[PDB]
């Protein structure tokens, strides 16, 4: 709103005290947007001293009770309390104390009331020899942090020295074993291998405001997730909720889940399938769209990267959202299924469409067998299945139970039928007997249509008998057959058969001897659709 007329002479100052230290879980002293302020609109140009005594009288302090250490920011992101010298600054302005910075930050120490009414008084800092320590106690049992108040110690003072502290504030019985890291900054927890040095040479760059976090050595550590403070701050720096929604549920709003920015596939798979209540190979991940929020492409399930990298798309606006499914099938096999479409020629010599899913790596049989499970075969029927390739209406090929799925032609002109094999034809007699091709056609043997068929044919036997085994299968009436012609047909050469004199002989049917792979003679109907 309306700024007054000096406002621009006046600052914002921030009083943070000790007792907004305790319970943080965080790094440093406090999380900035739940700490509570004692707030002062203070002269940019009054003094530090004048400030002093102005706040010693407000908060209900003498003087002397009390200390001022300015909350400073540190080249490595840290904020942390510094040491101001009262008697030497104290004629200096606020604004330059502050460094140009409003609002300032100021963390208050004073005396615990009771204690002081017990005639205690702040104890000498002395600003050369002295250090200001900031203690706290890792319990990794509740994985909790517990602060520890702070003390004045000097540099020369033996690490070890301090241990009686650590354990008298903590709670600790005396001479209990402990582990003691410096909390450096967010994601470095480094710890201090030798209590028997100064603490000069124990911490790198001693500063005021330091902190050391200490846990006891303790073997039930180990029963916990996070054993060590190193473990448990370098945890909550890589903490990140994310909104999982099954893809399969329309605008489901999901679940959300805590985990961290550097587990795998497995650990993250494993996460969410416990609080499904289902088996982590049960479930299909999708990786983020980027721009438009919907699942993306599937999450292979050997994964190598971290789910920072399938979240590193989310701007600091979007909620954090990866989508899954349900599966009935192991991952692993629901990503090696090959959706095989084919036709099943059902005992009434009539068409179906079926998907069968066999895995891409099986063979004519597992297919085969796929699709007997799926159907109902004939009444009194061979109950043996085979696969044929089709092509423009003509049987181009019969498929034997070993050849590999992945060998079988993927193009779509190709269309498969699995048919069960007629009672006739399962085993025929191989000096006599043969099974050839049968496709419709009208004019030219070029242009086929119709349902082809495997037909066993037998030496010397008179051609109305193989006419009455065409007509039996074909199940049309007979003023349709009558007009049917029919003809030996091989490499685009077809000649005609005399109905009525009867020759079959299996040598016009066959191919030149030695050759497989030429396409055989076929018995070529003659009519109209």
């Amino acid at each position: 709103g309306p700024l007054g007329s000096e406002a621009h002479l006046y600052m914002q100052v921030q009083i943070v005290a000790e007792d907004q230290f305790c319970g943080h879980q965080g790094n440093d002293m406090y999380d900035e947007e739940k700490v509570k302020y004692t707030v002062f609109k203070v002269l940019k140009n009054s003094s530090l001293a004048e400030f002093v005594q102005s706040l010693s009288q407000t908060m209900g302090f003498p003087q002397d009770q009390i200390r001022l250490w300015p909350m400073q920011a540190r080249s490595n992101g840290t904020k942390r309390p510094a040491m101001l010298d009262n008697e030497a600054d104290g004629n200096k302005t606020m604004i330059e104390l502050s460094d140009n910075e409003n609002p300032w930050t100021i963390f208050l120490e004073t005396v615990d009331p009771e204690l002081a009414a017990s005639g205690a008084t702040l104890p000498k800092f002395d600003k050369d020899h002295d250090v200001m320590l900031f203690l706290k106690m890792y319990d990794p049992k509740t994985r909790s942090l517990n602060y520890c108040g702070h003390i004045y110690t000097p540099i020369s003072c033996k690490i070890r020295d301090l241990l009686p502290v650590m354990c008298d504030r903590a709670g600790f019985i005396q001479d209990t074993s402990l582990i003691l890291y410096e909390e450096v900054k967010p994601n470095l927890t480094e710890r201090i291998q030798d209590y028997d040095v100064s603490l000069d040479k124990a911490l790198d760059e001693l500063m005021d405001g330091d902190i050391i976090v200490f846990q006891k050595d303790d073997p039930e550590n180990d029963n916990s997730e996070l054993p060590t403070a190193k473990e448990y701050f370098r945890d909550l720096y890589h903490r990140v909720d994310v909104i999982f929604c099954d893809k399969t549920i329309p605008n489901d709003p999901g679940f959300v889940v805590t985990l961290s920015n550097r587990m795998n596939y497995f650990q993250v798979a494993k996460t969410v399938a416990q609080r499904l209540n289902t088996d982590p190979m049960l479930l299909q991940f999708f990786k983020s769209q980027g721009y438009r929020d919907g699942p993306g492409n599937p999450l292979r399930h050997n994964y190598e990267g971290t789910l920072r990298d399938l979240l590193q798309f989310f701007k600091p606006r979007q909620p954090k959202k990866l989508y899954y499914q349900q599966l009935k099938m192991k991952i692993t096999d629901f990503e090696n299924r090959r959706s095989f479409k084919c036709i099943w020629l059902n005992s009434q010599f009539r068409e179906e469409e079926i998907t069968l899913y066999p895995d891409k790596h099986g063979c004519v049989r597992d297919l085969l067998e796929e699709c007997k499970k799926a159907v109902e075969l004939g009444e009194k029927a061979s109950g043996k299945l085979r696969l044929l390739e089709i092509v423009s209406y003509k049987i181009i090929g019969v498929h034997q139970e070993d050849e590999l799925l992945e060998c079988l032609s993927p193009a779509t002109s190709r269309t498969f039928r699995i048919e069960e094999i007629p009672l006739d034809q399962v085993d025929i007699d191989k000096e006599n007997e043969m099974l050839v091709t049968v496709a419709h056609f009208h004019k030219e043997v070029f242009g086929t249509f119709g349902i082809p068929f495997l037909l066993r044919i037998h030496q010397g036997e008179h051609f109305r008998e193989v006419m009455k085994r065409i007509q039996s299968l074909l199940d049309i009436q007979e003023k349709e057959f009558e007009k049917f012609k029919f003809a030996i047909v091989m490499m685009g050469r077809h000649q005609y058969i005399n109905e009525d004199e009867y020759e079959v002989n299996l040598k016009d049917f066959e191919p030149q001897p030695g050759n497989m792979s030429h396409p055989r003679p076929w018995l070529g109907l003659d009519h109209f659709n």
